[PDB]
């Protein structure tokens, strides 16, 4: 499952903000944990 980060162009660093992105919403997400 991917949030859909590779939109943009993902070769100069949209791939590692794709991670970063990935990351950002990963630590947002799990605001509740449970």
């Amino acid at each position: 499952i991917k949030p859909e980060a590779p939109g943009e162009d993902a070769s100069p660093e949209e791939l590692n903000r794709y991670y970063a992105s990935l990351r950002h919403y990963l630590n947002l997400v799990t605001r509740q944990r449970y």
